């Protein structure tokens, strides 16, 4: 499969958007990541593109170009390849060590801080959207449902993202307004829990029951593996069901588990 100067190779990532394939650029003899989307709506795609064009940070993916032809049903986004792929698969029987989780979590902090400063709410933070680059550091990927806001926070009403990572205030069935930055914090808390336990803190195959656990089930840590008390404190604060008292990113940065 040829696409101007790009030769499409095998699939390296996959999601609701479609697929991401390895692509070989014959102009510069270099590999890129090629996200392939089918027009089946389309305007959410160009919001993702508009957001990506504004982002330039070591812990965020880098959009290189967009190949859009009105005659073809497919649309192509070329990214710089983040060669080592997702930091982990969830669930897994081999979670990260605490020192490894801290290393990656420090990257996630920096990336989220940059995004929020650039007035973007990511809305789909999870380990499979955290890609490990050449130097071993994380880049945040997949802005497919991200929001841009004006002012100091987003005031939102729509429910998007990955269900196990959705914050409880986004799960009202009355279109209540909730603020955006704390949604990303919640998902960072689910992500950090996944780092060290290998599974999500709230789980159910029945979507109704999953929503109910996110909203109403108290967080429980497994007996094994035995994690540090300050890490438990940090996760507990990020998974505060009340967004008004949930820890904020400026405080996460200072948390004693993060800084030791
Ligand atoms: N989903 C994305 C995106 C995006 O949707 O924003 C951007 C990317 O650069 C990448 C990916 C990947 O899934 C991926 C999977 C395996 C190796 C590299 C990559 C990658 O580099
Ligand atoms: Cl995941």
């Amino acid at each position: 499969v040829q696409l101007n100067q790009y030769t499409l190779k095998d699939e390296i990532g996959k999601g609701s958007y479609g697929v991401v394939k390895l692509a070989y650029n014959e102009n510069d003899n270099t590999y890129y990541a090629m996200k392939v989307l089918s027009k089946k709506p389309i305007e959410q795609v160009y919001q993702e593109i508009a957001i990506l064009k504004k982002l330039d940070h070591p812990n965020v993916v880098k959009l290189v170009e967009v190949l859009d032809d009105p005659n073809e049903d497919h649309l192509y986004m070329v990214f710089e390849l983040v060669n080592q792929g997702p930091v982990m698969e969830v669930p897994t029987l081999k979670p990260l060590s605490e020192d490894q989780a801290r290393f990656y979590f420090q990257d996630l902090i920096k990336g989220i801080e940059y995004l929020h400063y650039q007035k973007i709410i990511h809305r789909d933070i999870k380990p499979s959207n955290l890609l490990v680059g050449e130097d071993g550091h994380i880049k945040i990927a997949d802005f497919g449902v991200s929001n841009e806001f004006k002012g100091s926070d987003a005031l939102l009403s729509n429910t998007v993202g990955t269900p196990a990572f959705m914050a409880p205030e986004s799960l009202s069935e009355t279109r209540k307004i909730f603020s955006g930055k704390a949604l990303d914090v919640w998902a960072m808390g689910v992500t950090l829990y996944c780092f060290v336990f290998g599974q999500c803190p709230f789980m159910d195959e029945r979507i109704m029951c999953l929503h109910s656990k996110i909203k109403s089930q108290a967080l429980e840590f497994p007996d094994q593996p035995d994690i540090a008390e300050d890490l438990k404190d940090l996760i507990t604060r990020m998974l505060d069901k009340n967004p008004e008292s949930r820890i904020v990113v400026p405080e996460i940065k200072l948390h004693p588990w993060v800084t030791r």
